[PDB]
């Protein structure tokens, strides 16, 4: 033991004594085995100096036969100098020891007997050796530590993996996803004080080779090395090896003030020989090294615990996936590493970054953000070539050395490589080290291997492969290769045969690639250039890959795991965007995006945002200053942030899987204030970047203006840029000098100082302080709140409910666990305080902490799912200890005490379950499934696949998605919450803890004066809610497994997976599929419930009975109601019988079956919670005047007659009709009460009354804040819901209640309805029963016309080969919507004659659009719609402002001087007279001869859409007057077009009613409506893969025949169309069919049709057979035959 080894330690070694004590030999034991080779060496420094003398000596020390060949002669010399450097710092520590022995007579006091070794900063004196008068370190304990410090210096940051997200939020107070760019990347440079010394203290303990004492105070087993590690950290920062930095984000944050210090270690020279082998000392002193690179057969072990979660043990299923990943082998790519080193590190930075950087040509705020951008690349560049240098030393061929990596399980159940820079995280290393390989036959360009080769190249160059067919993708790829990228490819071809690059290589690549610049784009060019120069193209070996990426993986996974209740048609359509197709076998994502829908979930959320903003803006028609504030915010965003779809799509940033999109951030529970800060930070970054362009433009020409140097590329003239500058300055001052505030449901503007003034000064421009705060306040109220409503509309309101309950349960559980852990360490400190041995400054033992942690097991802290384990509250906090661990000898650096204890989870509950169970289980299954794909790199939600296994590995990836979607996150969380309620005691919590749980369990009004019994009642109510959500999810997954599905979530190739369901759901509309799925949902509910327990005509096909008008007249007597109100029904009966009201009633099954047969949408109200109660309600169809009842009684039938009649008066009043004067006052009186209804205080009411009020408000406000529904319909619905609430709560409020404000409201509304029902005649006295407890329970159905913005925005992103797939037109159509379509009035359009002035311009412009296409300019359906819409926008503006087309006249006249007929002829010297005729036809239209005034707007519109005309125009010379701008004629024409529309945008955004332009806009909206519906008809008419009119028609008829009806010869015809002989196809097709015998199967079918041969088949069976043969011949002869002919050429013609 330690008594035997170095027994010359100072002090007494006894456990207890009265004299001085040495606690080192007590807190540390002696392991029996060997861990450090210097345990028995007095002088370890000379033990390694002799070890590193030569290769022969190095072999014997480590006890192995062979060493790493990289230990060559050069690195021996470099280690000798570094070893001497460690000796230089060894003597430095001696000097500080001598100073301590005499300064402040500490040694003299130590000589007296004072226990200074037990102090905060004296723990280092437990090891100091005795020399009598003087004292000194034990030499062995000192030398072994320096080697730990030296090895730490080289690999301090290399081994530091990616920091966890939870830790970053803890040290900042803001979620890492909402942090601005640059600061997040700054973590690689700086590490906090605790992190710097804890890492160094880990090495020191390991190098000593000792064992901790489990029964010793934590202030000695952990504080002794930490105190000495800080000493070694000193004299290292003294040599400037580490720098000191202070954070600024929290410093500049208007609210946060938590300053954080950072520590960054300086790098080393990239050419250092020591960089070729930096792990010589580590692998010599140690026995089993942990810092290693695995070559050949070296396989890493499997970790037994999670990452930074020692309490969680890896499950046996998890350990199988970790083993599989580390078995994959990697090889370097030789061509890339040779290309990288020729460019150099500096040229790489210029290409990838923003060019060369200098303080003169950069904004102050913009320049500092590039430091973190450039820091990552240089570190990654150095790391890659350090690894390669080690590989090259082991073999002559560097491309044949296998390399293995390490993996571990993170806190959310993902797999992450160990190391900061690796192929998983860094993208520079990704293209040099790959595990994929393939062999292809490229001798023919029509092969199938060439098609897969093209897919890899197209995806690398930023082409959306997962949205187009494989034929369309090849068309666009070839254009780039022979077009813009041609100069770059030619340069690359020269490099492959010369090894040299042009001087201006960086400039060439920037012009070629453009905005597609990425490290994978250079890979595509290298492989293509290698292909051209190869001679034998039949055995090409390439590492090119294609990644299978998920389509909105985040939101889609959450939508399938935390959704309950019945199915809805909205859910079916929205889930299709993720790749879940119902009733469509063998369907792929490419087919869906080409014929069904091209809008993803990210775009759908944005569309709903603009509808909510329009509704909010419309409510302030009487408050002009508020409206102008909204327009300023929108105008500023368009100038700098065209699209808000943020993400991890950068170029020089590491990949961590963090979600930074506004849609995903909101769902994960981020705060509203936090979101607004992130959006503001993006806008200001774009402003700062523009300030770095004016500085550069000034250098080239110091005479230009500020407007020219900023908005030059977007200006059509000199004066246009002046308008843009003035608009930008006006908007900026308004936002930063005014703030919106909320005053009882309305917004009021207030002044808070002054904003930015008139001075740019691009070098020193900054927005900060009070101006920054006013920016975020404007965005929070005007942008974030409308954004939340739009998200709830897409993902559904059922998922939002489940997220709130999950967050509340996880927050409450973590707060309790945090309080009891702190309450039990305070007891042990008090118990140990009386112990004489214990002394303040120590802490608990390791065993005591273990028992306290094990004492909370009855509260169920961990969640188990059967394959994964989660510990949300786990963290390495420091607030629990609230002490000081140790400090430096100069009392400068103080290290606090950190323990592994539970911590508050905040709002981390939601992202934990979505990622761990949705994506983690998906990607863990893929590794361990039967037949898993091999040789793939998987990052977090993608998987790189070699080109030889794409079609099969992409199908097993989709299969793993299906298995992942069978989990239940809510059920697993509930199982732990139920046990937590079983062993908790709320009366033993701290006063602050009870306050924290109150904020989650209770509302605002009931928060103050909260009783403990009130906290427990609400806390136990959440447990009931989770039980109902879990039950609903379980039934949903069981039902979905019984139908046929096709899953294409993770795919970019077109290989889906089938679930082999047996119930057919095809040939149905989305509303029909919901009815079928809801039937099975209720069937499963009935079976479980029974398990525990063990007058009118009738329809023929169902038990439903029908009651018509004039059939319930006698029912007045049957009810035997009082005679005073009996006469009322006699009047109600007459009214409803006048408009043909019929009543349908039956059992729930009978009434549901009737709807399916008659195609009726039902609105029955019942839930699983209501199923236990057992009450069903019907619905009313106001469109056709039909009432549907479920199991009616005498009371309910009477209640509905007086309810339907009442709603008719409400509908008529709000439709602009006239009503009785008595009814008009009653509705008006009710309307006024509703205004005060939503402003009451319910804090003094009964708990059961609060729930009723809460439900009413949520549904009422939804109708009022709805923008896509007709306001007349929405207004009536809101009032109808108000009456139902009052009648429902009359009984329970009239008794056992006080006279509260809400109670009086119930009594008033009841009387208000009484006057409305009875009219002007006398009503029954107050307090009398209405109709034996009258109630309103049936729902209403209402429909109306959709708005213009609804249909125009639907077809914006349509694209297809038969429809048109021009990308430039879609982007042009997007900017049109922002300027024109968004500002149209929300009311639905009408049809009036509209005689006026602008209406003449639109009629004239419509005729010219058609006339242009009939006189030489053919257009597709996509080009036609954009041509019509844009021209009508310029036509109405020119009819209001006569000088709008002044600039376009100058450009039109200049073009006419350099135009000739020969410009329109492909062959200038053709002989066919028809070729010249068509060219002359196009010339006349441009000259205006054919068109024969609104002629100018048509030309301006045509010059933007047509692609053939723009090619001719761009080659014309530029006038000398416009040479200053520096733009071609085509861009000058497109910039003039937006100027006209921008002027019109201001016209519609002002006071339309007073300007007398309201009628003119109503004419423009009609034209947009007409053109939107026309492109909705051409689309869906080509909705087939072939895009043919006939093919689509045949498919519709076939599916309509299978609905009513409720093989061999197909192979022979395939052989006829696949003949490759040449001598056989020359004999005709009659001979082949006669020789092919195919005439016999045809005879059998026709013989049945004619009747010669008898058969038992019906008509529908034979019709399905004849129509199946026709489609077979069309498929083979029109599609497959042309491919055979084209396959005989070795080229693409």
């Amino acid at each position: 033991g330690i008594d035997a080894v170095y027994p010359s330690l100072v002090g007494t070694a006894d456990s207890k004594a009265e004299g001085i004590k040495n606690y080192f030999k007590l807190s540390f034991t002696l392991p029996e085995e060997q861990k450090s080779r210097t345990v028995g060496s007095e002088a370890p420094l000379k033990d390694v100096a002799q070890a590193l003398s030569s290769r022969a000596r190095y072999e014997l020390f480590t006890e192995k036969e062979t060493a790493n060949p990289a230990f060559n002669g050069e690195v021996i010399k470099r280690y000798k100098e570094l070893m001497e450097h460690g000796e230089g710092i060894a003597d430095i520590l001696r000097s500080r020891l001598a100073k301590f022995l005499n300064t402040k007579d500490v040694g003299k006091r130590f000589a007296q007997g004072t226990e200074a070794n037990r102090w905060v900063g004296g723990k280092l004196l437990n090891i100091v050796e005795q020399d009598g008068d003087t004292f000194k370190y034990n030499e062995q304990l000192l030398q072994t530590a320096v080697l730990a410090g030296l090895q730490w210096r080289l690999t301090a940051t290399s081994n530091t993996a990616i920091k966890d997200a939870k830790d970053v939020a803890a040290i900042t107070g803001i979620d890492q996803a909402l942090l601005p760019e640059g600061l997040v990347e700054q973590f690689d440079t700086g590490m906090t004080l605790t992190e710097a010394v804890s890492s160094l203290a880990q090495k020191i303990e390991s190098y000593w080779g000792l064992s901790r004492n489990p029964n010793a105070p934590l202030g000695y087993t952990k504080g002794i090395p930490t105190a000495m590690a800080a000493e070694i950290l000193a004299a290292f920062v003294e040599s400037t090896d580490v720098v000191e930095n202070i954070v600024d984000m929290s410093e500049i944050d208007p609210d946060n003030k938590k300053t954080i210090g950072l520590y960054t270690i300086t790098e080393l020279d990239s050419f250092d020989p020591i960089n070729s082998f930096p792990t010589a000392i580590e692998e010599a002193v140690l026995v089993n090294p942990t810092e290693k690179m695995f070559f050949g057969d070296d396989i890493p072990p499997v970790a037994n615990t999670q990452l930074r979660n020692p309490a969680v043990r890896n499950t046996p299923e998890q350990k199988a996936a970790l083993k599989a990943e580390q078995a994959t082998e990697f090889y370097v790519h030789t061509p890339m590493v040779q290309f990288y080193e020729t460019l150099g590190k500096d040229r790489i930075l210029e290409l990838m970054g923003a060019g060369t950087l200098n303080k003169e040509l950069l904004n102050d705020n913009h320049a500092k953000s590039l430091e973190g951008k450039n820091r990552s690349v240089e570190d990654s560049y150095n790391q890659l070539f350090s690894v390669i240098e080690q590989v090259r030393a082991q073999s002559e061929d560097i491309s044949t050395v296998p390399i293995h990596y390490a993996y571990n399980m993170t806190r959310v159940g993902r797999m992450q490589m160990l190391g900061k820079y690796n192929p998983q995280s860094a993208k520079l290393v990704r293209e040099a080290i790959l595990p994929t390989k393939a062999t292809l036959d490229l001798s023919n360009q029509n092969n199938e291997d060439f098609s897969a080769f093209q897919l890899g190249l197209a995806q690398a160059l930023d082409i959306k492969v997962h949205t187009m067919t494989r034929e369309v993708m090849s068309d666009e790829l070839t254009k780039l290769l022979e077009g813009n990228l041609k100069p770059a490819i030619d340069m690359m071809v020269e490099f492959n045969t010369t090894g040299s690059l042009p001087e201006n290589a960086v400039d060439v690549l920037n012009t070629a690639l453009g905005d597609r610049k990425s490290f994978v784009a250079l890979m595509a060019l290298m492989e293509y250039s290698r292909y051209l120069v190869a001679e034998d193209k039949s055995a090409f070996v390439t590492p090119l890959y294609v990644e299978a990426d998920g389509v909105t993986n985040g939101p889609i996974n959450a939508m399938m795991l935390m959704t309950g209740g019945l199915f809805t048609p909205d859910w079916i359509r929205n889930i299709a965007k993720g790749g879940l197709f119902i009733g469509s076998p063998n369907k792929t994502m490419n087919e869906h995006r080409s014929t069904a829908d091209n809008n993803d979930l990210y775009q759908a959320s944005t569309n709903a945002l603009m509808e909510s903003l329009g509704k909010l803006r419309s409510n302030y028609a009487s408050n002009m200053p508020i409206q102008s504030q909204i327009d300023s915010l929108l105008s500023l965003m368009d100038l700098f942030l065209p699209d808000i779809n943020l993400g991890e799509n950068g170029a020089l940033e590491l990949k961590r899987g963090i979600a930074k999109n506004p849609l995903t951030i909101t769902i994960y529970g981020s705060g509203a204030r936090g979101i607004a800060g992130k959006l503001v930070s993006s806008v200001t970054d774009a402003i700062y970047e523009r300030m770095s362009d004016v500085l550069k433009a000034r250098a080239k020409d110091p005479n230009i203006s500020a407007a020219m140097a900023m908005f030059g590329k977007q200006a059509a003239s000199e004066a246009h840029a002046e308008e843009l500058l003035a608009r930008f300055l006006k908007d900026m001052e308004t936002l930063t000098s005014t703030v919106p505030v909320k005053r009882k449901g309305v917004l009021e503007l207030q002044s808070t100082g002054t904003g930015a003034k008139g001075k740019i000064n691009p070098k020193t421009y900054t927005i900060k302080g009070e101006q920054l705060k006013a920016l975020q306040e404007n965005m929070l109220h005007f942008f974030v709140e409308p954004l939340r409503n739009g998200i709830t509309q897409t993902v559904g309101e059922s998922l939002v409910y489940s997220t709130e309950q999950l967050q509340k349960a996880t927050q409450i559980q973590s707060v309790v666990l945090e309080d009891m852990f702190k309450q039990r360490v305070q007891e042990k400190l008090a118990e140990k305080a009386k112990d004489p041995t214990w002394k303040k400054g120590d802490f608990l033992t390791q065993k005591e902490l273990n028992d306290i942690q094990a004492s909370l097991n009855n509260l169920a802290p961990m969640i188990e799912t059967g394959s994964q384990t989660f510990y949300i509250a786990g963290s390495e906090n420091a607030e629990v200890a609230n002490q000081v661990l140790a400090t430096n000898l100069d009392d400068r650096m103080r290290v606090p005490m950190s323990i592994y204890a539970p911590a508050q989870a905040g709002v981390a509950g939601i992202p934990f379950m979505t990622i761990g169970t949705g994506d983690g289980m998906m990607m863990q299954t893929l590794s361990t499934m039967k037949g898993a794909p091999k040789n793939t790199l998987k990052i977090f939600d993608g998987m790189n696949i070699g080109l030889n296994d794409i079609t099969d590995a992409s199908r097993k990836a989709n299969e793993a998605v299906y298995t992942s979607w069978q989990g239940n996150p809510i059920k697993n969380v509930y199982e732990s919450y139920a046990k937590f309620m079983k062993n908790v005691d709320f009366s033993k919590l701290s006063p602050e803890a009870l306050e924290a749980i109150g904020k989650s369990a209770l509302e605002y009004d009931q928060r103050e004066n909260a009783t403990v019994d009130d906290i427990a009642n609400a806390a136990s109510l959440i447990e009931r809610n989770l039980r109902n959500i879990a039950l609903g999810v379980d039934i949903r997954h069981k039902v979905l497994d019984k139908v046929n599905l096709s899953i294409d979530q993770m795919a970019a190739v077109g290989a889906p997976y089938q679930n082999n369901g047996k119930i057919d759901l095809s040939n149905m509309t989305p509303e029909q599929q919901a009815d079928e799925l809801n039937k099975l949902f209720r069937e499963e509910l009935e079976a479980r419930k029974q398990k525990v327990a063990k007058v009118g005509r009738e329809h023929k096909a169902s038990g439903v009975r029908i009651l018509s008008a004039t059939a319930i007249r006698n029912l007045a007597k049957i009810s035997n109601l009082p005679s005073t109100q009996a006469a009322t029904l006699a009047e109600i009966q007459k009214s409803l019988a006048a408009k043909d009201y019929k009543i349908i009633y039956g059992t729930p099954t009978q009434v549901a079956e009737y709807a399916r047969q008659k195609n009726v949408t039902e609105l029955t109200s019942q839930e699983m919670e209501e199923a236990q109660a057992g009450n069903i309600y019907g619905w009313t169809n106001f469109d056709d005047k039909t009432i549907y009842l479920v199991s009616p009684s005498m009371e309910t039938l009477i209640h509905e007659l007086v309810h339907a009649s009442t709603f008719e008066e409400v509908y008529s009043f709000y439709q602009g009709n006239e009503v009785s004067p008595t009814s008009k006052q009653a509705i008006e009186n009710l309307e006024g009460l509703m205004e005060q209804f939503r402003s009451l205080d319910i804090s003094k009411d009964s708990p059961e009354m609060r729930e009723a009020y809460a439900d009413a408000i949520a549904t009422i406000e939804g109708h009022l804040s709805n923008g896509f529904v007709d306001p007349a319909i929405s207004k009536a619905a809101a009032l109808n819901e108000f009456m139902a609430w009052g009648l429902a709560n009359r009984a329970l409020a009239a008794k056992q209640k006080r006279t509260s404000s809400l109670v009086q409201m119930v009594k008033d509304v009841y009387q208000a309805i009484k006057k409305l029902i009875w009219g002007r005649k006398q009503a029954p006295a107050l307090g009398e029963d209405m109709f034996s407890n009258l109630l309103f329970n049936s729902a209403i159905l209402m429909r109306s016309q959709p708005t213009t913005q609804a249909v125009a925005k639907d077809g914006t992103l349509f694209h297809s080969k038969a429809y048109g797939n021009n990308e430039r037109l879609s982007q042009l159509n997007q900017t049109f919507d922002k300027l024109v379509t968004d500002y149209l009035r929300t009311d639905p359009v009408t049809e009036v004659e509209r005689r006026g002035n602008v209406a003449n311009a639109l009629m004239s412009a419509t005729r010219l659009v058609r006339d242009v296409q009939s006189h030489g300019f053919n257009m597709t359906a996509q080009e036609q719609s954009v041509f019509q819409m844009v021209t009508a926008a310029l036509a109405t503006e020119a009819a209001i402002d006569p000088h709008a087309m002044a600039r376009a006249q100058e450009l039109y006249t200049h073009v006419m001087k350099h135009l000739t007929v020969e410009h329109f002829m492909a062959d200038p010297d053709s002989t066919n007279p028809a070729d010249r005729y068509y060219a002359q036809q196009k010339y006349d239209t441009i000259s205006g001869a054919n068109l024969v005034t609104s002629l100018l707007p048509t030309f301006l519109g045509l010059a933007m859409v047509n692609e053939e005309l723009r090619s001719i125009i761009k080659e014309m010379p530029v006038p000398k007057a416009d040479k200053k701008l520096g733009n071609d004629i085509d861009t000058l024409l497109t910039n003039a077009g937006t100027q006209v529309m921008e002027s019109l945008n201001r016209r519609m955004a002002g006071d339309q009613k007073a300007t007398n332009v309201q009628d003119s806009i109503d004419a423009l909206s009609e034209t947009i409506m007409a053109a939107a519906l026309k492109r909705e008809s051409f689309y869906d008419a080509v909705a087939t893969p072939t895009g043919n009119f006939i093919d689509r028609a045949n498919q519709y008829v076939t599916d309509s025949i299978e609905r009513l009806s409720e093989a061999h010869l197909a192979k022979l015809t395939a052989a006829i169309a696949s003949e490759k002989q040449g001598e056989i196809v020359a004999q005709g097709v009659m001979t082949a069919m006669n020789q092919g015998k195919v005439w016999q199967p045809f005879h059998d079918l026709v013989n049945d049709i004619v009747g010669r041969t008898k058969t038992n088949a019906n008509v529908y069976d034979l019709i399905k057979l004849v129509k199946s043969q026709i489609s077979q011949d069309r498929q083979q002869f029109r599609e497959h035959l042309p491919t055979v002919i084209a396959g005989k050429f070795s080229r693409k013609l």
